[PDB]
């Protein structure tokens, strides 16, 4: 069975158990995140395990047959974003802290959860699943490049720290689902079914473990941060729409360009400003609230198009 079917089919079916888990979590256990901040890169990591357990050669076809199409999208990706959260941060004169947690967002690759936004789309998803493996795969160098590129004079780089932050979030537990799937075969269908459960746990243990231990700067700036966040996101689906447009890319395979520039994978972000910017959560926050935020418009993306579509 499709993963993403597996995916839309449990959010969309226990959406309200999370959101009540999550409320009285934060509201009766708030320790529950807390105890989860230091195993963030863990969380993010299990995240990346899933994307490799379900990853087959089959994925990268397209590439392989049509390379100018996921090209596109490659470099539509790290050509938006990362400007993009650049500017908003010079243009709204952020605060130092955030500026960077806005910019590590931008430079980090697209978000595992455009290849369901665009299933839900209908867009080519072929196509997201290949650029968005593309651009993950390729991170571990671009994202800290660009990342001190952006952002250098304003903090201190380390970017080959981050560069094997990324190898041991990223690469390594997609390797290690892709030799668990080679060694289980028909088996690994069985780990999937649990996949959904267990990546939405993360992500909500990622997001509140970060807000959580930055509530103070919160208060003060979580607005401003929010708004980044909605514009950084909204700013790459435009552009990322007209970049398949411009180029001449059909109408399914620009939904799938706009989902894949404008969501990201800022549990990335916010796992990098875990371990890169420990003593500043704050760096983390843009990521938790795009991760949540791109999740929303992605899916209400997907949902206008769905009904444009009849
Ligand atoms: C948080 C996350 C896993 C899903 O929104 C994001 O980092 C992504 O899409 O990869
Ligand atoms: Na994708
Ligand atoms: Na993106």
């Amino acid at each position: 069975m499709n993963i993403l079917s597996k995916i839309s089919s449990f959010i969309g079916k226990t959406f309200s158990l999370w959101a009540a888990l999550f409320a009285a979590a934060a509201f009766f256990a708030p320790d529950t995140f807390k105890w989860a901040g230091p195993y963030i890169p863990w969380l993010l990591g299990i995240i990346m395990f899933g994307m490799g357990l379900t990853l087959k050669p089959s994925d990268f076809d397209i590439l392989f047959k049509h390379p100018k199409v996921v090209i596109i999208g490659v470099i539509a990706q790290f050509a938006i974003m990362p400007a993009t959260a650049w500017l908003l941060s010079k243009l709204l004169n952020l605060p130092a802290e955030i500026a960077v947690g806005v910019i590590l967002v931008g430079c980090c690759p697209g978000g595992t959860a455009s290849n369901v936004m665009t299933y839900l789309a209908r867009g080519n998803v072929a196509l997201s699943v290949a650029v968005t493996s593309v651009s993950t795969l390729i991170s571990p160098l671009l994202t800290p490049a660009i990342f001190l590129m952006l952002a250098g004079e304003m903090l201190e780089i380390q970017a080959a720290g981050m560069l094997m932050s990324i190898v041991k979030m990223v690469l390594l537990p997609i390797v290690l689902g892709l030799i668990v799937h080679k060694v289980l075969g028909s088996k690994t269908e069985k780990l999937t079914d649990a996949l959904p459960l267990v990546s939405v746990a993360a992500i909500v243990l990622i997001i509140g473990a970060v807000v959580g231990a930055s509530k103070g700067k919160i208060m003060e700036s979580g607005l401003l941060i929010f708004a980044v966040v909605v514009l950084h996101n909204g700013i790459g689906y435009l552009l990322g729409f007209f970049a398949a447009k411009w180029t001449g890319l059909p109408y399914d395979a620009q939904k799938t360009l706009t989902i894949e520039v404008g969501m990201q994978n800022s549990g990335l972000a916010a796992a990098l400003a875990a371990a890169h910017f420990a003593a500043a959560p704050v760096v983390a926050v843009p990521g938790a609230l795009f991760s949540v935020w791109h999740n929303i418009s992605g899916s209400l993306l997907a949902t206008y198009w769905a009904a444009k579509a009849g």
